[PDB]
């Protein structure tokens, strides 16, 4: 026992001890689902008495797992020889190794491919049949066949819908499948997704082992319901099923999850595989968990409300037995760098209380392109900052190509800039480097290794033609991107972008994470553009012609840059530091004190969220799951006005903030013209921003205009570039 | 809390209890040191009130730590979070790179740097000085210099030692030294050995931070002493010791271990680092662990014979409650094949009994090279086999090369083989450096994977001389090997050894990763010398073939070493799997019945360990460590004859085997001269075995030798090859 009984309310209780039938239970906010799932278990053991080496456990992730065992054999004892608590991929290859060399054409010694072997065998396919570097990019396809291999789809009734939907893409994407599986199979090998449906596809076919593994099982459990797709919920229900012996001894399948906090949907998972469990499994029963003792009542309220305005939901109230805790005090900026200032200033003032360190505040934003400007204001105010699910902005791969292409346009003396974005789009003609075609410098130190002219003339005899006109192609767009630096250096950047082809690809490759990377490119673009700016109008004045020679050259823009890389010394969370991440890796962690950046429509509903109903209501249910993560105090972000593409976008405050519950006017309480900061106007001419007052829209700000006098103007009104 | 100690022998009461000044644990073979260890800490935490954010457990593998934070989050709480449980290197890591600030020339930016960059910059190096192909080979040098650091050895005093040895190998060594560390902090980056060295130097040098970290640290627990060097004792002395205020804050030591199982000299590991604990901490107490649960009697008796004749030992005797269990199995064999077929033969016959499946039996060899004949019986008798800490034998990389020399030999057409072995022996200006020699015949030319013999007349201008040079070489030793295909396979494979100076360098380089890879090469020549005999002379002859050779070429090798590579198609640790492994990484498993492979001087008293003193008490606490391993059956085989290097050797039985007292080993049960082998004898001739009778010593074998009748003779006195 009763130990494990006597600390918990009732809800949970009930959850724990009731055995008969598959049982489901819905997992509050923080409800301690983890902690009710080993208690159960822990009960079962203690009671029932049921099998070591029969009870099986399944989660998706390894820390989960770990921590699940862990805490079953501190509260149970130490019995983890036959007890499994394993993740899907880990049980089921464990499973198929058990039977590995039963299946005939299916080696027992397969091995496992990553994306680039994948990539290799996919363009071998297309070399073969067509080119993968036009409309047929191999991340593409990589991504449409797992997505196809998903839903159970086998290779020989693949084919069979090509000429269903007359659609030419869809032809060659089946095409393309059905030779990659059947190449795959001549592999004597397999990926890492398709092994989930090769094993449900052998289970299914073969009776006389799917008896065996019947036999070999009696209890199955499952964690976090919400990721699983509809293969590994196939692959579930047939290692459950109770027609082995007919349910004489009991078949204990119960499920904890929520389908209120389902983000993954970009990796396949369906909203409608817990929503519609009692439709599959008729004999179930359902039970929440309505009461949670991590967040405060005024939080929990807000996301309770929040999360309500979905169509379809089962219905449930989140309530709690402490205080109603502190206000949630929003805030309304200038601008993005206004917000990224007042951030900082409020954690500067919290941390000054000796109540809790920098550890204890946690800072999330929708994307990653909305991480720099914070990033910089917390390299300007000192206070050390650690990102997790990442690197820094200047420190991811697109920016460091694009950085890389700056630093070739500098001079053409470096070396090891060139060789990294020869290749870095592939862009089939146009530029090559595998097959030992990168390594060709004549092995000579012949001045410094660049080739180029001379590779375009016919130096190195054993370039063949295409790889020639490649290598002349890219030294005639060198060229005309140094024989156009005559303008601004954003234009310069944006002419990188159209000339190398990169935006065209990061649009047409339709990913998440491509998107992401289209953004945050995007976003350098307007980081180099303000720079341009600051320094044109706060420094230049004047311009004409310096040491350094125009406006915005490279120099200066390279060295701030490096500069600013070169500064990685901030101590990591060893001291006080805070944390940065983005909302779709926020699942699982705890932090007592929360900020939101980017909460206006447009940005945080993107733009793909407007106008399908799923995207808007996966994105509301991110929200919930991001408000859900504070303990006492949780502030929120906007920004009237922010810059992108080079361009200042107006967006009004999001749809999010009138869910929220109103109560008293909080969004006003605690592009820019900041002092010192000079703007332009078409009508008044040029002007130096002296005071900033004021909170919010109702920010009022006054601009010298030198021989124009002073002038006090409005934010969104006034057209200021 | 008085619930965690009426369950415990008083002796580890005691222990627990204990908290008066530094304390010192012996921790006895299966004496549960972990649960202890785990209990103590939680009667610290709930007794004494240690600050959570100050108590530190240290431990050197990963496996061990999360099983004791495992047992602390199940004990006393979540607390995690502030008290660090982790591996030296993790936790000076961090450590570090949290005060990485204050520290000139060094930046938390740094790198760490894997074996394959300090090789590349130490070539770089010795090209820029030597010559790292001959007598300067970049492992020897990287072993010297870690050995060397791991003593506390600065590069600034490391040029004062090379004038007092006079030695040029010692000038050399440490001029590189000096010259790779020196390279190495410019390039603002360390390897994975010398970061504790410059943690101990920082905490050294600079006060402040010293000071800092003395009032951060009170509590400071480590787990299996023995493996600790003398680098990481001085960090762990200087991080616990009272230096902050002169001793006003005491520290709090706990160490566990057992100077009896310190088996990883190997690696640095010091014995004298227990031995002479007391003496840099006089005011230490000492406890014994004389009691486990483990093992039975028996077993534990034996142990207890066999590690007592060290001289150097602190004494302790081992006992324990249960009963005495069964005996101890001796057996001798005809030879490697015999020992194997009987050690399958026991097992098939212990494993039908429904009391043990394979997954409780493990067997141990002392090296890698006595596991083929094993392997061979376990793939014959249809048993299932996996192997923990390594590969299958033909899975191994050398006997890989080896195959593909073998397989190139036989067509010269092959390219994947010849592409592996080009460079992968490392010859460099022997062979080649690069890898890409094909791409420049026209990228494969007219069909042209033999492109090597057109590079050896230099059809290829782009090429430097160096390089043709060497590949001419190296194609014309190929063709003189290939003309000599009128001998026996061993031979043949000794001789391709000799020419490619396989043999030579893996001899000198002197550390124990390339002693097994030349005691595996030897090995694999035994077994091309047995596959030789068995298909050419014995049961190859008569009037089938009579004088005149069926062609025997080595493409019947070939294909019967592709056919046997399938040793990895035994399923995994899923199944009832029986399991093998070395000596070196038996410690901290457990076994019901074990066996020991190998047990002769010669073979098991190591050839590096006859001469030298430590290196014999070092095999004897192995052989301790590995007889330990057994819970109630142990048994242990020795063979009479064995074949090494394409030689018949003679090795007497080991010392060990007397160490243990001869009445409780059950002796005896129930290159060779099988039935159906044709074996020769230099006075009779040929002659076939018909029976095998008797075991070891006692077996006299009958042979028919044809036309001259059968004869009935000994093993060890006829001169039978």
């Amino acid at each position: 026992a009763d130990q494990l009984l006597d600390g918990l309310n009732p809800q949970q209780r009930q959850a724990v001890v009731h055995e008969g039938s598959p049982l489901l239970i819905v997992a509050g906010a923080g409800s301690g689902k983890t902690a009710v799932l080993t208690r159960r278990i822990a009960y079962l053991m203690a009671a029932r008495g049921v099998g070591v080496g029969q009870i099986l456990a399944i989660t998706f992730t390894n820390k989960a797992a770990a921590e699940m065992r862990e805490r079953v054999v501190g509260l149970v004892g130490e019995k983890a020889r036959y007890m499994w608590v394993s993740t899907f991929h880990s049980t089921c290859v464990r499973i198929l190794r058990n039977q590995a060399a039963l299946i005939e054409g299916l080696n027992s010694n397969f091995s496992i491919y990553d994306a680039d072997d994948s990539r290799r065998l996919l363009q071998m396919v297309g070399r073969d049949l067509g080119l993968d570097i036009k409309r047929y990019s191999p991340r593409l396809l990589a991504n449409a066949i797992s997505n196809l291999k998903n839903e159970l789809i086998d290779p020989h009734q693949a084919l069979a819908g090509l000429t269903e939907d007359s659609d030419d893409l869809a032809r060659a994407v089946a095409s393309v499948y059905d030779e990659y599986q059947r190449r795959l199979r001549a592999a004597n090998a397999l990926d890492f997704d398709d092994l989930i449906g090769e094993t449900v596809a052998v289970l299914q076919a073969f009776p006389q082992i799917a008896q065996y593994y019947r036999r070999r099982f009696r209890h199955v459990l499952v964690d976090e319901y919400q990721d699983t797709n509809h293969a590994q919920y196939v692959l579930v229900r047939e290692l459950v099923g109770r027609d082995s012996n007919d349910g004489i001894p009991p078949g204990e399948l119960c499920v904890v999850g929520d389908a209120d906090q389902s983000i993954y949907a970009f990796r396949g998972a369906t909203i409608r595989n817990i929503e519609d469990f009692e439709r599959d499994y008729p004999d179930t029963r359902t039970i929440l968990l309505e009461q949670n003792y991590r967040s405060t009542q005024n939080i929990l309220s807000a996301a309770n409300s929040v999360i309500a305005r979905n169509a379809g939901r089962r219905e449930k109230r989140l309530w709690t037995d402490a205080g109603a805790g502190e206000l949630i005090v929003g805030y309304v900026a200038d601008n993005e760098h206004d917000e990224a200032r007042f951030v900082a200033e409020e954690i500067d003032a919290l941390a000054e209380g000796s109540e809790i360190t920098y550890n204890d505040v946690a800072v999330f934003y929708r994307t990653n392109n909305s991480s720099r400007s914070l990033e910089e204001v917390l390299i300007r105010a000192g206070i050390p900052y650690k990102v997790v699910g990442g690197v820094r902005f200047y420190e991811r791969k697109e920016i460091r190509d694009i950085v890389a292409y700056l630093r070739v346009l500098d001079n053409p003396g470096d070396a090891v800039s060139l060789r990294r974005i020869l290749n870095t789009p592939r862009r089939g003609i146009g530029d090559r480097a595998e097959a030992c075609v990168a390594v060709y410098a004549e092995n000579t130190g012949v001045g410094f290794g660049d080739a180029l002219v001379a590779a375009a003339q016919g130096k190195v005899p054993m370039l063949n033609t295409r790889a020639e006109k490649a290598i002349a192609g890219f030294v005639e767009m060198f060229d005309e991107l140094r024989g156009r630096l005559d303008d601004d250096l954003g234009e310069l950047v944006e002419a990188v972008l159209e000339r190398t082809g990169y935006r065209r690809e990061l649009e047409a490759s339709t990913d998440p994470q491509e998107l992401a990377r289209l953004d945050n490119l995007n976003e350098l673009v307007s980081v180099a553009h303000e720079f341009s700016t600051d320094r044109e109008n706060a420094a230049a004045l004047g311009p004409d012609d310096e040491d350094v020679p125009d406006t915005g050259v490279l120099a200066d823009f390279l060295e701030r840059v490096s500069l600013v890389a070169d500064a990685d010394e901030i101590p990591e969370h060893g001291a006080g530091v805070v944390t940065l991440m983005t909302l779709h890796t926020a699942k699982g962690l705890e932090f007592p004190v929360v900020f939101v950046t980017g909460w206006e429509d447009g940005m945080f509903p993107h733009m793909r969220a407007l106008d399908n109903p799923t995207e808007l209501s996966e994105e509301r249910r991110l929200a919930y799951v991001g408000i859900t993560r504070a303990r006492q105090r949780l502030y929120v972000s906007r920004a009237i006005v922010r810059s992108s593409w080079g361009q200042p976008m107006l967006n009004p405050e999001s749809r999010f903030l009138r869910e929220i519950p109103q109560e008293l006017i909080d969004w006003r309480r605690t592009l820019v013209l900041q002092v010192g900061d000079r703007v332009t106007h078409d009508k008044y001419g040029l002007g130096r921003v002296e005071e900033v007052s004021g909170v919010g829209e109702s920010a009022m700000s006054l601009i010298d205009f030198g021989s124009s006098g002073r002038v006090k103007l409005m934010h969104n009104h006034a057209p200021v570039t």
